């Protein structure tokens, strides 16, 4: 299936490459680049899995209570004949009642944008119904892989979520914080 | 299928982002960074598609007549909540008789590595026969997308090839050169 392929691609070409080095990058940040006066960046990559595959490029905007602080130091490697391919991750602050309640490495799972685009382009032959189904299958497949992965499950948290189309005003920062605080 | 997904992702998350900016990066390179006394980098992205999905990370140190010269200037952008995501491409020299016969921006299509890894891991349920089949379907799907692409079919050349397992002698540099020279 499409989701099976994207989930393995996301593991093989990214997660298994970055997650075993992520701890050291975050420690290195917290010791040398982090504001002296602020809380340490939490450990683990937090991965946002919107099942409707709505993935903005600006996470900082879009949500008032989630703001970009800084980048982790880059990770570089040679991959597929590209010298020094760069993998970068961004640090965000999470707000609760107008003040910082948490700080973490946070991003959307990029392959969900692929499922979104594919539902948009006619040549892909991929419907909006297929997209939801493939989204859930992506997340499941990804959870199964991470469950027996050495490149651990324990350096990331998957945050899957649905926003109501019946409109009950969803809170993304509270979702992260919920996951963040399970780790405290 | 797996290959359908990977081909769309390769387009959506990479080719449609970089190919429309590639002509300008290569000009920038040729005018301001290229060695004074050397031939200009040719235009277009040259993409290696080995159907057996054998993708070394070092193309330079894997073929005697293909050697790394330099990097193009980086392209940066915000993507899926990652600030300043970096897309980088490498310039290689193509040798014919110990003579530089060509200079081009060259790399392997990264998703073929995914297909390879999947055939290696038990939990992917993906056989080596499935890999060859999916490889070819990947290349065809990619050719079909690029054909209607208002993005670039014009800024890239797809180089699909198969290495004879009966051990004739395949020349990668010559294969590239035959593509590079089939222009002017
Ligand atoms: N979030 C995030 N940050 C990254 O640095 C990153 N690098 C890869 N990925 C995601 O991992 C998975 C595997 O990556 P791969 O390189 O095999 O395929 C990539 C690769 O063939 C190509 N691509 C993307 N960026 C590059 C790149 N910088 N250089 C070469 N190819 C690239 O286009 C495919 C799809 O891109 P994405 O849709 O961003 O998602 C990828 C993918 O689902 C990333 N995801």
């Amino acid at each position: 299936s499409v989701a099976h392929g994207l989930a393995w691609s996301y593991y093989i070409g990214y997660l298994r490459l970055i997650l075993p080095e992520l701890q050291a990058r975050i420690r290195t940040y917290n010791q040398h680049y982090n504001n002296l006066l602020r809380g340490a960046v939490s450990q683990r990559l937090y991965i946002l899995l919107p099942l409707d595959c709505g993935v903005p490029d600006n996470l900082s905007m879009a949500d008032p209570n989630i703001r970009f602080l800084d980048k982790l130091p880059q990770q570089t490697g040679d991959h597929a004949g590209i010298k020094d391919r760069v993998y970068s991750n961004s640090i965000y602050e999470l707000l609760e009642n107008g003040q910082r309640a948490g700080t973490c490495v946070l991003e959307y799972a990029t392959p969900l944008q692929t499922l979104f685009a594919m539902s948009q382009y006619s040549q892909a032959g991929f419907s909006r119904e297929d997209r939801l189904e493939q989204a859930k299958l992506f997340c499941r497949t990804l959870e199964d892989i991470l469950a027996d992965a050495p490149e651990s499950q324990n350096n990331c948290r998957l945050i899957a979520y649905q926003e109501p189309a019946d409109d009950s005003s969803f809170s993304l920062s509270q979702e992260v914080l919920r996951h963040l605080r399970q780790e405290e």
